[PDB]
DNA sequence: CACCGGAGCGGATCTCGCA
DNA sequence: GCTGCGAGATCCGCTCCGGTG
DNA sequence: CACCGGAGCGGATCTCGCA
DNA sequence: GCTGCGAGATCCGCTCCGGTG
């Protein structure tokens, strides 16, 4: 432990890993890793391997991006839940073209929010009033980040192979595009064999709002909760109301974190209702 | 739906049945440990029972 | 409330213990945006505690008497003559039973003393050794003088031991003596600590920060690695940053970011 | 973090205090703060206690707190009722017991010394310590006392110098838990006692005011007096004594006295 | 408390600015050259260094709707409202001022030089020498209402604990339904105080319409 | 900062008798209202007592 | 009744009919644009 | 009768290359 | 205040059925 | 005395980007 | 008759030690 100068030194001199460091001179590896991050060259020469994720979101949230096939533009719609496409070929990109289909996109279906990258159509500002005036929900990606869009991405690669294995088997170009429509969203099955447009379907069924809203007629209990630490719980911290009851667990909001959280049956005591 | 796993969102983990609605979040069962977890509505994939 | 606190200054400018009891700020952020505002700077250095120290001679006892600048309190003993290892013994003992910051002391032996200013160090506390220049600095400490010369000379004959008389008058100007809405010098010394000490508590436990060096993305191309800044807000994927460049709020995907600890050269 | 490990080496040679007390006082890893201890073979309300002791023929005054463990010592000729009057005045003076704790010797025994106490307004207790609780905390001190004054006597010229400097050591630097030195204790006792003097203070007043009522906002004749109970955001809580139930007044409608 | 009304007035071709304030009484008066917008922010100044005024209430006067005006004083950091006199509660309170200050300049002119002086003497003839109840003037319930609004009050209230309980509205002697629980404001005798949820004000209800909830055990 | 030099020396004044202050806060306005309090009670019965 | 831009009343208007009656507010029809409003009863003077 | 692949069923796992 | 995924192809783990000693 | 993180040790796992 | 791999960084599983009921 006293030659941590001398080798903070060696890695000033030479900056070689933490790992070997400590194999070497016998330091527990936590303080050559902090070394490491106290240092200039290592911390500028590192990397950031992080694993990030998509924005699948919920019921009703999609993403576009455009196509580049035979130099002809053509629109994909893509849901990302179910799994339902769409689209359709453009003369070009402009904002009243894009501003069209939109508006026939949001007349065939009944969508609440759309993602989108930094293309001069989606960010056009009568386009974003148009989502607004619609009562949309309209947020522009980070540019440079296909990843983002990664799904429409995907789809895009599937519907131009399709196009590639159908283009000779019919007359127009855009019949083709309806083929692969039907082939990626009716004939592409998988687990169950249930098609991406009966899962749209039933979450249509599902997201109606007449049974949500009629449900509020079922009894609600109140309870307190309490944090478990080491085995050691705190106070019972506030009154709020069961959610839900399951099997040794229940439902409850926490109005500090603002965010759903479950507690077991066993730091749970019920509250008796009105008599 | 996907857990934390290693880091960030995970793979898809397994068929559950949900037990309850909520706005913005839902609660299933998890298999491998058997404890209710929460789980926000950004990493849930509506299927039908069967 | 930080950012409010500092544009409360850069309005009104109070002092920095004013800007403290309002808006429950740490007292070394409000001291650190006092003296970052030119303002307070321009025109008017002593934190917390500040200690002088002028030795007195009544009824021909030398008395090493400490005062403190802002709160006022103050210390008095006793001491049998003025050299150095004796100054050294009271002076260990008024560090046994006080935590100073920082002292003022004129240009006496021991104040010089070389082996008094080694020990000072050795206890770590700022020490300055000169002719006090702060005319409130001398205001109160003459008042703190006559008032104990006072003071002694009103108690001594009620008790029987000296010691017991200087006891009785420190009583009497630290805990009796009392003025406003019931503020002693003892007890704003032990609420000035009590504040003090949760600031350490706080910044020491709550706050988890970490900076990071960031670049931007040109035509594809990846820039230069500049700053580094501090990640105002933390989120899965992305980060929130400020540019020192634009003052601006800025997303960058977390692909072109390295993560730094915070306290880097501090 | 590198830059206070060998600091904290230093000061450890110079006062011997306890791991985990330099690791949150200096923020290096408490692994590292007990090698270093281990290394170091020289290591290796307001109530009071007291309890003599004896350390290279040299009697030494010793308070023992019960709650906080504060301890405060000085190096005294001899057990001599007058002697231990006159540190016993610097004690309270310098500090402000509430009670205190005590043995059957005979400097407390002595009844001038007991007018003394009564005098100054402390209550003392003569007898002999039998809580457990007590005895476990005094010995230790004792112990630790003379073990510490052991260790540091060859350094300091004084040997009140080195009572001096043990008692910085066990008050001031020496912390557990939390890193709440008894000192510490010490200072959050006196001042939440303030706080609940203070408190309470503010508490006997329960004032009286007026009050009026609202009709369809028209205004009513002024009411009352009537006693001020509690005060809340815009409006406070008055009694209606007509109907003997109480009322919400806005404060632009009350009157107080 | 705090509370305050502003209505122009004239005596002898002098715009006094008049400050009422509505619960204690309390009058300030200056002689004021115009009823321009820059001058009543000087009055207003002069006034915030006087007073510390929490909610202030005034016409539809173009001085007092003037933006600038409207920005110092939430710079200053006061809620204003203005319109039509519609209120009695105040309307009267100010009516009465503005006779007596009146009929108090009119006494006090001949015996002062000065206008300035006339104004002042009468202000502490309506303030200090005019006196209620037990002899209390309005500056000295003003004063004790200020005394009363410090820090050190609401901390004890915040230090105090707090209890659950259910209440009911009764309609021509038919109880309501079981609503809350909220929090009960303060216990009392036959009845406590706690707020309704919808309309978001104040009541108070009977303890046999109260259901003491027990605290955790 | 101020337009006129009436409302600068105002507020200093302002600034003097609350902004300024000490020990917990004490300014001299508050510790003013604070002694009126105290000599109020007791002038209520000064009369009887002159 | 008067509404309220950034938490500031703006000045009163009327006299208008009471529309529809809620719960802590009243329903208005305003007169410029012809429109219904929700106007809080903290917002409305009630004209008897 | 135990034992191991055989076949069927289901799931686990690999690179790649779309922007 | 934000965010890589899924068609496609062999291999294998496996479970009733088989040959198999 | 059982129990769960705490810290240390060791291993498991992710993208990426080099030609 | 030939051929993607490994530095680097967090997280986690875990085991003696700890607080902890």
């Amino acid at each position: 432990i006293e030659n941590i100068p001398l080798a903070e030194e060696e890695h000033n001199k030479w900056h070689q890993d933490a790992v070997s460091l400590h194999l070497e001179f016998g330091i527990p590896r936590t303080a050559a890793e902090d070394i490491v991050q106290q240092c200039d060259v290592c911390q500028e020469n590192k990397m950031p391997s992080t694993l990030r994720g998509s924005n699948k979101r919920g019921i009703d949230h999609w993403q576009v991006d455009y196509t580049h096939y035979e130099d002809k533009i053509i629109l994909v719609w893509v849901e990302t839940n179910s799994g339902l496409i769409y689209a359709e070929r453009v003369k070009g990109e402009t904002g009243q073209e894009f501003r069209v289909q939109t508006m026939k996109w949001y007349a065939m279906f009944a969508p609440k929010s759309l993602q989108s990258d930094n293309g001069p159509a989606f960010v056009a500002e009568s386009t974003q009033l148009l989502m607004k005036y619609l009562g949309i929900e309209h947020t522009t990606g980070i540019p440079w980040n296909p990843q983002s869009q990664a799904l429409v991405e995907r789809t895009h690669q599937t519907l131009k192979n399709t196009l590639e294995k159908l283009i000779p088997m019919f007359n127009a170009f855009e019949s083709a595009l309806a083929g692969t429509l039907i082939t990626l969203n009716i004939k592409r099955k998988g687990g169950l064999g249930t098609s991406p447009m009966d899962i749209f379907i039933f979450n249509k069924e599902q997201q109606r709002i007449q049974q949500q809203s009629k449900s509020k007629q079922e009894k609600i209990r109140f309870c307190y909760y309490r944090t478990r630490k080491r085995g050691h719980p705190g106070e019972w911290q506030g009154p709020t109301q069961v959610l839900w009851g399951g099997d040794g667990a229940i439902v409850v909001k926490d109005r500090g974190t603002d965010r759903y959280l479950v507690i077991a049956n066993k730091d749970v005591k019920f509250i008796p209702p009105p008599k």
